[PDB]
């Protein structure tokens, strides 16, 4: 109870900033996490026992894919946790609990393929879940381990309560689905344009809880350049394993995921910053103020791709 993380002091200071990377020290992601529950949600939000116990069955619940890992699910919890303390007043106590949670959750058990592989390939998954496949498949894998003897971090909540925040964890991992993504901004772009956001109309939460999910999801396009172009590698790593995997379908994948399309990669991230990062961190921008540094540091790295393009790098 009176035990408080520390980490050491650059730490310290740099994981308030939205652009701070967790490190190649696997073995302090599990404190990096709690050190953030802590100041986002409190000491006493959860017993640490079961916290701990249930990090760590999360951690282990992610399979040692190239990107879609347990260094993803802490990175995404981070983002999370600085758009979360930047807007302190804005979130409930069980939406401060939820989404820390639903960010460690959000990718449990990935095998780093999209939703469409799964469908082409005729996976069990894509019978259970014709839509958001992987996604509704993250969330049960959530409620699954939520489930395990001592790993219920939520046991102190009330059954009205439990079942808010649980429902907060599933349209939170949802909302994850990139395909959702787009018309989700939309509404969130005419409803901010013509003055009817409503942060206490639910279903406008739920949008806006939907946006900063993908926000925190794609943040390693908001690190400094050199953490953005390392990571785009992690990245493509898994799009071509799924391009080789489809041609092994008898399929020609997207460019995106062609290996022999390699020199097209510049060009799709300009088309995916203009498409979908820059859009996305602009209207975050537009309804949580203090979100900037995120759109700043996008248009920075932007700008970096544009430089690759042009062969100043
Ligand atoms: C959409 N698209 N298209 C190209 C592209 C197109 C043509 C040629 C080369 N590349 C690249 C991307 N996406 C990303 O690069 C990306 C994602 C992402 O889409 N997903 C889904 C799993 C995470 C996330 N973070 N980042 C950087
Ligand atoms: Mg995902
Ligand atoms: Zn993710």
């Amino acid at each position: 109870g009176l035990m408080q993380f520390t980490l050491p002091v650059r730490l310290c200071k740099e994981i308030e900033l939205f652009h701070f990377d967790i490190g190649p020290f696997e073995n302090m992601w599990p404190g990096i996490f709690v050190y953030m529950v802590h100041r986002s949600c409190g000491t006493s939000c959860f017993e640490l026992e079961k916290l701990c116990r249930f990090i760590m069955s999360v951690k282990k619940n992610y399979r040692r894919v190239p990107y879609h890992n347990w260094k993803h699910a802490v990175t995404v919890a981070h983002c999370m946790y600085a758009i979360l303390q930047n807007n302190h007043t804005l979130f409930t106590d069980l939406e401060r609990k939820g989404l820390l949670i639903a960010c460690l959750c959000h990718d449990l058990d990935h095998r780093g393929f999209s939703n469409s592989y799964l469908q082409k390939f005729d996976h069990p998954l894509a019978a259970l879940y014709s839509t958001s496949t992987m996604e509704q498949h993250h969330f049960s894998q959530t409620v699954s381990i939520l489930q395990l003897e001592g790993h219920n971090i939520f046991s102190t909540l009330s059954s009205s309560e439990y079942e808010q925040v649980l429902e907060i964890i599933r349209k939170a991992i949802i909302a994850t689905d990139l395909a959702l993504y787009f018309g989700n901004r939309k509404q969130l772009e005419e409803m901010y344009q013509t003055g009817s956001l409503n942060l206490n109309n639910q279903s406008h939460r739920d949008r806006v809880i939907g946006l900063m999910m993908t926000a925190c999801d794609l943040c390693s396009v908001t690190k400094l350049w050199p953490v953005t172009k390392l990571t785009a590698n992690d990245i493509y790593a898994e799009f071509w394993a799924e391009g080789d995997e489809m041609k092994k379908l008898g399929i020609q994948p997207i460019p995106m995921m062609d290996r022999d399309k390699k020199d097209e990669v510049p060009q799709g991230q300009l088309g995916f910053y203009n498409a979908v990062a820059i859009p996305c961190y602009t209207t975050l921008t537009q309804i949580l103020p203090p979100t900037e540094p995120l759109l700043k540091a996008c248009r920075d790295n932007l700008s970096q791709w544009e430089k690759v393009i042009r062969g100043e790098e």
